[PDB]
């Protein structure tokens, strides 16, 4: 349970550097995209494939929605694959959201 997992994730970022911050999401958010084409791991899930290319059906577009916004705590919706395409791209918004948020 976590009522802030925002404030669990800027804890793997916080003292680290923006590309080191950027790898942890770069990394969860690949492991999220590595739990729904069913890889368990980031290092098959590369971060410039694109979810399209990667698999993201939509569905598991919204599953890794439920996942990164759970980890990130953050509150976009279903339609942050189709904003954001890549895992790069996913994680640049949880990255920058850590500041551009509420």
């Amino acid at each position: 349970g976590a009522a802030s997992a925002a404030t669990d994730l800027a804890a793997r970022l916080n003292g680290l550097s923006p590309q080191q911050q950027q790898q942890t999401l770069a990394t969860l958010v690949a492991a999220a995209t590595a739990t729904v084409l069913g890889h368990h791991t980031p290092e098959s899930i590369s971060p410039a494939t694109a979810f399209k290319d990667l698999g993201i059906d939509s569905l598991t577009a919204l599953e890794l929605r439920n996942t990164l916004t759970h980890n990130t705590g953050l509150d976009l919706p279903p339609t942050l694959i189709f904003d954001h395409p890549t895992p790069h791209a996913l994680t640049q918004h949880l990255h920058t959201r850590l500041t551009q948020s509420h």
